[PDB]
DNA sequence: CAGGTCT
DNA sequence: ACCTGG
């Protein structure tokens, strides 16, 4: 009972709940769907993961999020740990209001959103977020998981053991920055990323300014941040609107894939009009990121992670 | 060859 | 131009 992975039934006196409906956030959507690859179902419709640098367990009901809290003695989430939640949520952020937006401007959108509510994004830190994206270069959901995994294990401070489960936080840039990194996660299977996550680690810390210089990214304008995280290797234009999106507070930012040209075309008979070449490309695919900027507003990133939640079944 | 990044 | 999965 007093060990292991709390469920709400099992440990009741140990949850707090945030009012949430289940309308502003589903968690089957948004911690399973690569943003964060560090959210584990450990028991059926309850999420566990490490989130202000302690260890959490979150699950919901049609009208709250549930949450509890490992850290000597257990007890519930005090009131300003289940802000770092929220915060963590974007709780502020009205999806109601959002969706009922990009509804009145986009008429497909009003059509398949309404079967995918509770699409938001996560206020990621920039260094996981960084590190992991890095991680996703010629690669898939499944591997960068277990890669991200294995770096935090071997790198990454040690914060509680919950079953057979020992939570790690994410690495520091002085441990990806250290000696012989790039060796040690080849190790584990990280292949030429390795380099790239080493590399950057020493530049951010050696060359910019350290952790000041990517978290005051978040103050500076998307333009500016997405040029500044360009220079680092491993973090190309895609990489970068990511980074934005997820952890740099950029809402606007529009990470333009294959898997969103498949929808521009599909779904908005979008061609590129300005741009010389027909497919994909540096000049084509600024473009398209503009489209869906002037088309869906200051929160476009947002609008496609519901298209994206709703082209995956 | 697909689909990213580096210079 | 360069890299690595399917
Ligand atoms: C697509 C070329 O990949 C860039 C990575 O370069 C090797 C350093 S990690
Ligand atoms: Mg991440
Ligand atoms: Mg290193
Ligand atoms: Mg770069
Ligand atoms: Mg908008």
């Amino acid at each position: 009972g007093s060990e292991g992975h709390r469920t709400l039934a099992s440990t009741p006196a140990l949850w707090a709940s945030i009012p949430c409906p289940r309308s502003e956030l589903r968690l089957d959507l948004v911690l399973p769907s690569g943003q964060s690859f560090r959210w584990r179902e450990q028991s059926p419709a309850h999420w566990s993961g490490v989130l202000a640098d302690q260890v959490w367990t979150l699950t919901q009901t049609e009208e709250q999020l549930h949450c509890t809290v490992y850290r000597s003695q257990a007890s519930r989430p005090t009131p300003d740990e289940l802000e770092a939640v929220r915060k963590y949520f974007q709780l502020d952020v009205t999806l109601a209001q959002l969706y009922h937006h990009w509804g009145s401007v986009d008429s497909h959108f009003q059509q398949v959103a309404q079967k995918f509510q509770g699409v938001r994004l996560l206020r990621q830190d920039p260094i996981e977020c960084l590190f992991s994206f890095i991680c996703s270069s010629n690669n898939n959901i499944a591997r960068i998981t277990g890669m991200v995994e294995r770096l935090c294990q071997a790198f990454g401070p040690r914060l509680i053991q919950l079953d057979d489960v020992t939570y790690h936080g994410f690495p520091s840039l002085q441990a990806l920055a250290g000696p012989e990194v790039e060796a040690h996660l080849r190790k584990l299977g990280l292949g030429y990323r390795a380099r790239c996550v080493s590399a950057s680690a020493r530049a951010i810390l050696e060359e910019q300014g350290g952790l000041a210089w990517l978290q005051q990214l978040r103050e500076s304008s998307y333009e500016e941040a997405h040029k500044a995280l360009c220079i680092l290797p491993g973090v190309g234009t895609k990489v970068a609107d990511w980074i934005c999106l997820m952890a740099l507070d950029k809402p606007q930012a529009v990470p333009v894939d294959v898997h969103m040209w498949h929808i521009a075309q599909r779904d908005y008979s979008w061609h590129p009009t300005t741009s010389q070449a027909k497919g994909p490309s540096p000049q084509t695919n600024k473009e398209l990121g503009n489209f869906f900027r002037s088309l869906w507003g200051p929160y476009a990133g947002w609008a496609q992670a519901v298209l994206f939640s709703a082209d995956l079944r």
